[PDB]
């Protein structure tokens, strides 16, 4: 229950499998991610 | 030299915390937990 595994589009279309951690604020994940 | 980061922990709280710029992360991983 700690992640969480999700599809994330970015630019212009490509789309990417990450796992996230299912607990930290969304603004700090952010930044790293991109 | 050196450097220091943002580690995440438990339920996402924020720790800073400094580490050597050249040892591998096997040897600082042990200490660090």
């Amino acid at each position: 229950p700690q992640a969480v595994v999700v599809g994330v589009m970015a630019g212009e279309g490509v789309q990417i499998g990450v796992l996230l951690d299912a607990n930290a604020p969304v603004s700090v994940m952010t930044d790293p991610l991109l």
